[PDB]
């Protein structure tokens, strides 16, 4: 079966509005998916917020939505204890839920021992205020090291990983995968479309230009993105694909964007069987209609699977890492 | 100061007689390096066994010579407890020795629970079998795992890491040094001419072009910089191991030299004298590194 999809809302309550954020939980429902993720930062609480108001009735038995949030060490918290249960509790008060499906840490906090802070994690769940335990941006020979100590402790182990998964960023495949695979962690994939570059609406020399409001110009986190994905050979590899498109199907070719999302739900490592899903981003309602209809696309062609291929050879060298 | 220079005891009774081995001991010794890497597998035996029958007095209480061996699930063994043991405990009769510096686990027993086979390696080291536990060809996490089981057990925890890295095989960089470096564990570096391909011996006539390719610009770069004095191709990748990599001598990383014959030896020793590079030609192997990096080998298995 294919990877499940997982609403990304990171978006609701910046560039979404309350109207459009609603809509797209609507629209997303509709399409038989289940798992909305968010974060305590995400919209500066804006998102958790819009969504605790949608009457959901989130995390009480009986709700067939499950919601995933994070604590993160920033906005001048950490993952110390005190820290880890200010967000959660704080997000459980504005996702006006009594608990949370699942609950990341988002990213490491190296200045914070990793044993506090599980100590805390497992204290939080044990007062009932998640289900399941998740790590983000964790290095493999760090969620290696969780798992264990969770193990010997008798603590909660984590039990999802989200990172950085597209056609063109497969550093996780590697040393994540399989140590997620020993542990028992299914693997949800962010970035699907490369922040949007792999939907092809970019050119290098664009960061030359005045540009619109997008991912990668005018966002509080653009440089992040820049840094990560606005390389030379990025965007050489696109164009070998965009290439293949053609070739194979036509000027009648799946678009870019669709052929991304393909291979994320039909030719990656990601396996349904193990849980494992593509979590995707938008940031319009329009985009998520279009991304929904796309997940539901069959196989592409080899060719284009080999032009894929040959774009992540291009770019292995220099992949953004998936941690932290 | 450098890294340290391991001596790779592979071939001794394999490609290696007796004569050249003892020799080879000596040679290295004479040049000031005392770490010999060997294992319960190597040379059906004899490797051991001929390091044993040298009369260096190894193990013992004022030996300039450090021994290293490993245990592997090979032969019909595995990693179990009685096979752990049963490798270290023949591998001291071969080498005739009480104990040995370094006991590693050769590469990982899949078949075996991890916290069952360092259990037995605690128990040997209680015994005084061994001084310090490695690890090689074990991934990056399964390190940490291992590492986080001991601390938590109070169990020796390994020290070393032997894996492959060279100019231009560099995966471990990535995710094994750091955790390395969380840990506290040196490495040992093997492999450091990728295979003879690194010697620049061979040409495009396994390897594929664009590794002719980083060749090819390396030895462009050593022309341009050094002309008629250049190092050699074998010189200046052993000179990026010692000078340009991410081994550091004051954490006792090192790189293992294997050898096929003792004027080979010799002629590498010699290699680990030689100056840092230029910054153009370390430029060159970074550029080869970049055009192979997508179909580096792994350093697990
Ligand atoms: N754990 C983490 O560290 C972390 C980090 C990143 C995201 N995530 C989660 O993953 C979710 C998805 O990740 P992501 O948002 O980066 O996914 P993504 O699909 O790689 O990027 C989404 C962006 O691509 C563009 N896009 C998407 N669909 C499009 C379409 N149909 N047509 C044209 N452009 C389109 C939009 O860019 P423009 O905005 O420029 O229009 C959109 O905002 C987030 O909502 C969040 O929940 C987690």
């Amino acid at each position: 079966a294919r990877p499940a999809t997982v609403l990304g809302a990171m978006e609701m309550g910046r560039r979404m509005d309350v109207t459009s954020s609603s809509a797209s939980v609507r629209a997303f429902l509709q399409r038989g998916h289940t798992e909305i993720d968010t974060a305590f930062v995400y919209a500066n609480g804006q998102s958790e917020t819009i969504l605790g108001d949608l009457g959901l009735g989130l995390g009480r038995s009986g709700c067939k939505v499950k919601i995933a949030t994070k604590a993160a060490p920033m906005f001048g918290k950490t993952l110390k204890p005190a820290d880890v249960r200010f967000q959660l509790e704080t997000s459980l008060k504005r996702l006006q839920c009594p608990r949370v499906d699942l609950f990341y840490l988002h990213f490491p906090d190296h200045g914070t021992p990793i044993e506090e802070t599980l100590q805390a994690c497992h204290q939080l769940h044990q007062e009932g205020k998640f289900v399941e335990l998740g790590l983000s941006n964790y290095v493999s020979w760090e969620v290696a090291e969780i798992c264990t100590l969770c193990k010997k402790n008798g603590w909660i182990m984590p039990t999802v990983y989200q990172g950085m998964y597209n056609a063109i960023t497969r550093q996780v495949e590697t040393e994540l995968f399989p140590c997620l695979r020993h542990f028992g962690l299914r693997f949800y994939a962010f970035n699907p479309l490369a922040g949007g570059l792999l939907t092809g609406r970019y050119k290098y020399q664009d960061k030359d230009g005045k540009n619109p409001e997008s991912r990668f110009f005018g966002n509080p986190f653009s440089q992040l993105y820049m840094d990560r994905y606005w390389k030379e050979e990025h965007f050489n590899g696109i164009a070998l694909v965009e290439k293949a498109l053609k070739t194979t199907y036509g000027p009648t070719a799946p678009s870019m964007i669709s052929a991304a999302v393909r291979w994320m739900y039909h030719h990656s490592q990601l396996k349904g069987t193990q849980g494992d899903a593509v979590i995707l981003g938008m940031s319009s309602l329009e985009q998520l209609e279009q991304n929904l209809a796309l997940v539901e696309e069959g196989p592409l062609e080899p060719a284009v699977v080999d032009a894929f291929d040959q774009a992540w050879n291009l770019v292995a060298h220099e992949c953004p890492n998936y941690f932290r």
